């Protein structure tokens, strides 16, 4: 029994970051996943040069191994529905744990090399190539996410400004006034990428969902 394509992201005519994956939502939960995956056609792209995942029973996700070209129109068709979206500038944020820096560049031009503070050795910042998943003006960081009870001296529960979600695990780029004195010198966070309020606000206003974030040594 065949299945209909309900919704595709990014929406038709949307403008996203160069690392934004394609999600396809089907009308009914999918049985033959391998068939659903083969039904994805991307212009000038081979889907084997990427990775398929299934976030929900009815939604399919494809992430390219390389970034999309910036300032481009990406054309795809999944089964019947044919759509297309656009990419904006390549906005790359590189967190360097050893150097305690967060470097942001647009289309290869380095704009800012900002003092940052990554995770302390007990709670390190996970390394790899990530994607700005969400933008929240305010979010509550809860220490119970990483197994620290609020009754512990090292527990915490606080509101942070200008948060950019890096992982679904709970890694963020956010404003951390508490650690301004350590940013650029040592890593004192619980995993997040700590910036000054002005740098976090600057990065927040210029970043978009889908922009690549790289955490490295």
């Amino acid at each position: 029994t065949p299945v209909e394509v309900a919704q595709v992201e990014p929406a038709a005519g949307a403008v996203v970051g160069v690392a934004h994956p394609v999600t396809v939502r089907f009308a009914e939960p999918v049985t033959d996943r391998r068939s659903a995956e083969r039904s994805l056609r991307i212009a000038s792209t081979d889907t084997s040069a990427g990775r398929f995942r299934w976030p929900e029973a009815a939604v399919m996700e494809w992430t390219p191994d390389e970034f999309w070209p910036a300032h481009s129109t990406i054309s795809l068709s999944v089964g019947g529905v044919k759509t297309s979206f656009n990419t904006g500038a390549e906005v790359l944020g590189v967190a360097d744990i050893d150097a305690h820096t967060f470097t942001v560049s647009v289309d290869g031009e380095v704009l800012r090399k900002m003092p940052a503070s990554m995770g302390k050795p007990k709670f390190p910042t996970p390394r790899g190539t990530f994607t700005a998943l969400a933008k929240e003006p305010v979010v509550v960081m809860d220490s119970r996410t990483i197994g620290i009870p609020l009754s512990d001296p090292e527990g915490y529960k606080l509101t942070v400004n200008h948060a950019v979600r890096v992982t679904w695990g709970g890694v963020y780029v956010h404003s951390a006034p508490w650690s301004v004195g350590s940013q650029g010198y040592a890593n004192v966070s619980h995993g997040c990428i700590n910036l000054s309020p002005d740098n976090a606000a600057w990065y927040y206003d210029m970043v978009s969902v889908g922009d690549p974030i790289i955490v490295q040594a």
